[PDB]
């Protein structure tokens, strides 16, 4: 069974030798390959191929591909699986529980809808500026049972509704298929402001269209998700590193299974001071948003334009993800938002 944060024992997601390294090795036929999204091992796939298209670029800084920025949602999707948020949370399927198909991922999880589409609009983008090499074969998608889904199944229908998600990733891709024409070597810093674009314009598209699936998760874990999206927001602005081992320190640092009634931050006695500090903070970053209506996130973007803000921000992450307890209003006013007070 999957690990929290250590996925199959050593860091590496659960099953990671089982997905594909190639589009060769994925299943299909001769003219088509055949991918659920639906499904933890394609979905790990999704990844991971792009993970060896991409090798290349980052090989001089470490073994492994551990330097490697798309290592992020990567390590998310082990974690979303092995603590259950990628299961079914109302009890109408047995998707993703113990007794039902475990490779499932539901519909109906949160977790599973806002993460969704950095596999597989990614995916698409990745082929289409030519990282995979051409391929001519079609990708086909399995289709959400659910009408008006929120999960688009083909190249299309993705670009169509999620067109700034879509152009984004391909931003990305493109950026650095031209260190191959260039003949230039890679600069980190554009390169992770590039996927974080990226990623950070996903959840902002899919935040109202996966809302409604927060209902389906009692109060606790439910603001729980919220705290997370809206810090992330803070997180990605500072470009703080998507790699392997900034991302196993915060999933580490996550909690590792889904809180319930009685849950109080920092006071939850199964988890560690790093995991009860964290939530803390991410109820920190929802709560100067919340009480500054928004405008805290537009000022920290404003700020966050300096590069020497970025580093001191960076900073602050890594005193959080080693547990420290800081207080994010306080830290936020010492970089120069101002903040917020309660009314």
């Amino acid at each position: 069974v999957a690990h929290p944060s250590l996925g199959r024992g050593d860091g590496f997601p659960f099953l990671w030798d089982n997905a594909a390294s190639t589009l060769d090795q994925l299943n299909g036929t001769d003219t088509t390959i055949i991918l659920n999204g639906f499904n933890y091992l394609d979905r790990l796939s999704m990844f991971k191929t792009v993970l060896e298209g991409t090798r290349k670029y980052f090989d001089s800084f470490a073994p492994n591909n551990t330097a490697n920025i798309y290592w992020g949602f990567t390590i998310y999707l082990n974690w979303i699986l092995a603590t259950g948020r990628s299961a079914d949370p109302t009890g109408h399927t047995t998707c993703g529980l113990a007794h039902g198909d475990p490779m499932c991922l539901a519909e109906e999880s949160w977790w599973n809808c806002i993460k969704y589409n950095p596999a597989a609009i990614a995916f698409f983008a990745a082929k289409k500026a030519g990282i995979f090499g051409d391929v001519t074969k079609t990708i086909v998608l399995a289709k959400p049972k659910e009408a008006n889904s929120p999960y688009c199944s083909s190249e299309e229908e993705c670009q169509a509704a999620y067109p700034d998600v879509m152009a984004t990733y391909l931003d990305y891709f493109e950026y650095l298929m031209s260190l191959e024409k260039t003949g230039e070597s890679i600069d980190m810093d554009k390169a992770q402001q590039l996927l974080w674009k990226a990623h950070v314009t996903s959840m902002e598209n899919s935040i109202a269209v996966c809302k409604p699936r927060l209902k389906n998760y009692n109060i606790i874990e439910r603001q729980l998700d919220r705290d997370y999206l809206i810090s992330l927001l803070y997180f990605a602005a500072t470009n703080f590193p998507t790699n392997f081992i900034e991302s196993i320190k915060f999933v580490a640092d996550m909690p590792h299974r889904q809180l319930r009634f009685g849950d109080i931050a920092p006071f939850i006695p199964d988890m560690d001071m790093k995991k009860n500090n964290l939530l803390v903070v991410l109820h920190g970053f929802y709560t100067v948003h919340s009480l500054s209506g928004g405008s805290s996130l537009t000022h920290w973007r404003n700020l966050m334009e300096s590069p020497v803000s970025r580093e001191m921000a960076r900073d602050m992450v890594n005193l959080i993800l080693a547990g420290t307890p800081v207080e994010v209003q306080v830290e936020l006013a010492k970089l120069g938002i101002p903040t917020p007070v309660d009314y």
